[PDB]
């Protein structure tokens, strides 16, 4: 097999999947591929450059539906859920993403389709452009937080808040559970609805 | 001259280093040098570098003003409180970097959170929406800040020029939206995202009721 960018990225993604981001060093990479450092660099560049490629390669997993009449909110949700699923299937991938702009080949194609869908809901240019950005940021941040629970810290945070003097901190005592605790699924759906409802509001008539 | 060290004098000095020189310049050694004290008395007062940063984070939160609820002005008061948080980050180099992984539950943080939740609930938000909304608002403000600081006028005109000169037959939306996707000034992005989240919160409180 000739060394290629795509072979390097497949191998890199496999290490990441089975061992996590910290295990993906260029030294480890070169060693797995049975190649030298110079070849590695020539094909993918430095570590951050390689991670840009590994991010783009997994974006094929995100499906943006073709717009349908009267289904805009559900379809935008379906797209955000597809992005969530991508992160949940690749450990530490949200760590790579939380940082980056999805402008590689698959990212471009996906952004074109995303913007098609968003504009189709009647969103003005700035709203469609910024709303795609906000939704992507939201999804990535939530996936990162879920991955961060994969304990008791959140539980000690609960006891602390619950035992505050209720006369001085009535809201923190009362909301002690929701503030510390929320299920990943429920917070994702809540945040997704909030952003979608607010985009619709901005769209107006 | 030299007064016994207090926690406050130490933190204020640390924040000064951060403001002028950034987070990497702020080591315990630099801090002890700047205070002209020994490392025992520094550590007795503020612990390790991570504990110090928890303290620097809480001290600047004094700057965030969360208003007492005013009936009929809910949406603009939430904006106001969010703009105050943004102001604070913009004032303090590298501060969103410290904030991003931290829960603001020191003194200033906990009071700020109480007042925030007071304001959110005063708008008729049910418990989960109030609690989650507070989080989503702080998360959004902090992310924006991290990135107003992570920006440059070159890179955007490159990305703009890539998008703008894409085959219009292939990428009609990317070509047409090259400006917004690439341009958006910070103020504009900030206000749009604020509008969006506040409308969605009211929308959620309104179905509720």
């Amino acid at each position: 097999a000739p060394l290629t960018q795509d072979r390097i990225v497949v191998t890199a993604l496999g290490i990441l999947d089975a061992e996590g981001l910290d295990a993906l060093s260029m030294r480890r990479l070169a060693q797995e591929l049975k190649t030298g450092h110079a070849s590695l660099y020539a094909h993918v560049g430095n570590r951050d450059e390689l991670l840009d490629l590994v991010f783009d390669i997994v974006l094929t997993e995100v499906e943006v539906p073709e717009p349908e009449p009267g289904r805009w909110a559900e379809q935008v949700k379906e797209m955000c859920r597809s992005l969530r699923r991508m992160f949940l299937a690749h450990r530490d991938l949200a760590r790579i993403a939380i940082d980056r702009v999805p402008l590689g080949p698959n990212g471009m194609v996906g952004m074109e389709r995303t913007m098609n869908l968003l504009r189709s809901g009647g969103l003005h240019d700035e709203l469609a452009a910024y709303g795609g950005d906000l939704l992507s940021t939201f999804v990535t941040a939530e996936a990162l937080e879920q991955s961060s629970r994969n304990g008791v810290f959140a539980d000690q945070l609960h006891g602390y808040l619950k035992s505050l003097p209720a006369t001085s901190f009535p809201n923190l005592v009362h909301l002690a559970g929701p503030i510390t605790s929320l299920d990943s699924d429920r917070r994702f759906e809540l945040g997704l609805e909030i952003i979608i409802a607010g985009l619709l509001a901005g769209a107006g008539e």
